[PDB]
């Protein structure tokens, strides 16, 4: 009924690098591909296991439904600054990704945060620095160069032009050719590399990016085997008021009913300078309904919600409990999207939408029968026998510890009737990614450690309906 | 050399109505047309002195170079709301104009805020209420109905559409016919007046707009003789992060000479959500390039500007200090244009542009031989024998009284010498608003109390070069 654990991405132990130079792998998404493949994707976290420093962006793929896996393929690997101070936060950063499959053109994307060099999020600068300028119609990339105040852009073919302008003999590698696309950001003058957009510090050209938050996507149209380079998404999402923008990671959906049948649907969240993390994170998602090429930001939930009889909005808001984070996504066969946000109540917090992701309902629904802890979670849509049910797999508690998987009944009203509650992984347990397997099974890869691993070695079970009815 | 004082528009005493039942006049504007025509502008405050209520956008036209005026011509004057419970919030409000002609068709704007019935900019809501949305490409207005969190939307001729997307038997009166345009934002299902959408209190119909900050436009293409209904530029040029956006008052300018010759320049300033009034105000300005059919926000003076080692943007500043609030702006024979900043360091500040007003150098100019006493504040262009200068005028201080006029000689690099200093009005002297009349003499419309008026009375008085110079 349940599996043992395969280690999918292995972690070193007791604060030592793995035989891959590797300390820490975090970050789980698993994809189901029509090919019947597994993709498992993940943070390779090489210095430490915080949100910062040199990151890959990898998968794992299986073609015999977990039990066997390849090499790790590596998505986007920036360069690390070589002349950082501190070399833990001495790379641009890529963190956190959500995988997903296009049903009618087999299109993978996965889409995840960057960040410029330094301690990610934390490295965002305290005012905003405008990260990209529209000129005459067009949106470039802005480049800030020493000693002066201006925004010069990165236009076609990476040519850096002033910010009257005028193009110099700078130019960005915009089109990284690399293995893992570690070029990309890099800063020639002419035939000469002086250094990279992307650092920040003791830099050896003159211009960086602005240190804010930024979204990639990076696709592949060989069931995960190549990758395309990664595409900025940045500016079609991103308000300017918006301080962070990043995913909530695990595997999004593509709606399979409904008038917006076809759109892809990822979690992500924002916060505003108003209150930022302190008080402001509020989920959302982001959408296309091309297939992937163009993107839109939803709305938020917490946009004109009322809390405690007055409203707030995601760009002005500074409530600690009113906030709402990582989030999963599930579309149910009346064509309601359920959202469930991880957020402070101590219990499951969850949205709907009748208009595929893009406006909320006003309340959001509570379930004390489910705990969180304060940390990532997963759901998936399944029939069973004709019935229609949710998954949902988290943190049982009291701190990030015994893995749940917990079932809901949908109702005809739309409605969830949580039924059961079942350990999957005694211990510490983390972020997690389901998959329906097909013929009544399920797959989960997850984060656990034990035996001296560092934070954390990320594990794949497999598991059938008599798990679920325990 | 200088006229005695005029009396354009004049206030009630010791805080009762004049005989037109007009308590206050505040805000002048004053405008020399091609024809030769001086139009003066005010806010015609009818209940009380302070910046909301039932207040008027007003100008009186002279065709004798201010000896004789005509009759008050009513631009706008939105309807008080006949439900509320003080009247003296009790109205949507107008206030603080600018003026301006287009040399080459000869049209006459006037830009002004708005905002719906409340405590003027004091009324806006404390969350953000998004006040358009953009639906197959086209931007709409909001609407908001008691008890439902969806956006409606006034669409074509003033349709309400639903939040999702269904046309409704209500209307909005979106091309106003009464005079004044008094109309503007009725509520109609069918052919019954029932409430108006700017109405905030005590409503007799189910909607109101955003509780936001506006800009509005009227248009005069007879000399100022008569206006067209207001149209609603803020969409064009109000960033999702500003809170307040409103114009610095008096009389704005056509670029003369340079790359951007044509370009109308308005000053204008914002608050953003993180200190709003207490440490945001920054002064931009908008432009059109088209004559006046579509607007754009430049750069603000604070955006990417350095304050006591440290930068700041307006979109996150919060830093009393560094705020700079109504502006004048004038452009060079070099082309540079210089923005002369109400701010709060006791003395005058002026950024320059290079870029036809879209982007400002890094410092900030101060001029400790101009006194600022956190007061607006006019200043012209003017070519005398044919050397270039520039005239300002504003309280000599240390109150908001002793109108003086300053004189300096623009040099070739665009610095400013100050040559003369001359009082021009003694006791009470507040906002101001100059213009060249031709033949060395200069015109000025100003704030002023005296005898128990209430502020204020706006006055007007001619000087020549002869008074200018000692
Ligand atoms: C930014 C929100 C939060 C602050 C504690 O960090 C998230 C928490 C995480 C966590 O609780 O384990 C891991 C996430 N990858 C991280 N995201 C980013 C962008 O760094
Ligand atoms: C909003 C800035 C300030 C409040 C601190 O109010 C301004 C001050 C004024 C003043 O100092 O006399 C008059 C202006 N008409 C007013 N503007 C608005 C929009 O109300
Ligand atoms: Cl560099
Ligand atoms: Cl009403």
């Amino acid at each position: 009924a349940l599996t043992e654990k395969t280690d999918i991405f292995e972690s070193g132990r007791n604060g030592n690098p793995n035989k891959d130079g590797i300390k820490s792998y975090r970050i789980p998404a698993l994809l189901k591909t029509d090919k019947g493949t597994l993709i498992a994707g993940a943070d390779e976290r090489r210095l430490h296991s915080s949100d910062w420093g040199d990151i890959g962006m990898v998968i794992r793929r299986s073609e015999d439904n977990g039990k066997t896996w390849g090499d790790r393929v590596t998505i986007t690997n920036l360069r690390d600054n070589p002349k950082a101070s501190d070399p833990s936060i001495g790379s641009p950063v890529n963190i956190d990704m959500v995988l997903v499959q296009d049903p009618e053109t087999k299109r993978i994307f996965s889409i995840y945060d960057m960040f410029p060099e330094g301690k990610g999020i934390f490295g965002m600068s305290s005012q905003k620095e405008e990260a990209y300028k529209k000129i005459d119609g067009k949106t470039y990339q802005i480049l800030y160069r020493e000693g002066e105040k201006g925004a010069y852009t990165i236009r076609e073919n990476g040519t850096v032009y002033t910010p009257d302008g005028k193009a110099t003999d700078y130019r960005v590698v915009v089109d990284p050719v690399k293995p893992a696309y570690s070029d990309k950001g890099d800063l020639y003058k002419g035939d000469q590399l002086l250094g990279n957009i992307y650092f920040t510090t003791n830099k050896t050209s003159p211009f960086r990016i602005a240190k804010d938050s930024y979204l990639w996507m990076s696709y592949s149209d060989d069931d995960g085997k190549t990758w395309s380079a990664p595409q900025d998404i940045t500016p079609m999402v991103k308000a300017d008021w918006m301080k962070f923008l990043g995913v909530g990671p695990g595997t999004g959906i593509v709606l399979r009913n409904g008038p917006h049948k076809g759109r892809i649907l990822i979690p992500v969240y924002t916060t505003n300078n108003v209150s930022h993390l302190d008080g402001s994170q509020s989920s959302r998602v982001i959408y296309s309904d091309d297939h992937g090429k163009t993107w839109h930001a939803g709305e938020a939930v917490n946009d004109n919600r009322q809390v405690d009889g007055q409203k707030i909005h995601s760009s002005t808001m500074n409530n600690r409990r009113a906030q709402n984070t990582e989030s999963t996504v599930v579309q149910l066969n009346n064509g309601d999207v359920k959202l469930f946000m991880r957020g402070l109540t101590g219990d499951l917090q969850v949205a709907t939408s009748k208009d595929g992701g893009v406006t909320w309902e006003k309340d959001i629904k509570r379930y004390p029968q489910v705990k969180d802890v304060y940390v990532q979670m997963s759901a998936i849509h399944t029939m069973h026998e004709g019935k229609e049910y949710i998954i949902l797999s988290n943190a049982g508690g009291p701190k990030r510890e015994n893995g749940m998987v917990h079932l809901a009944r949908v109702e005809e009203n739309g409605e969830l009737t949580w039924l059961k509650h079942n350990p999957i992984q005694k211990g510490e347990f983390a972020y997690n990614s389901l998959q329906e397997l097909g013929n009544g099974e399920y797959g989960i890869l997850y984060e656990h450690t034990e035996k001296g691993q560092n934070a954390y070695t990320l594990s794949f079970r497999k598991f059938n309906w008599e798990f679920l009815s325990k």
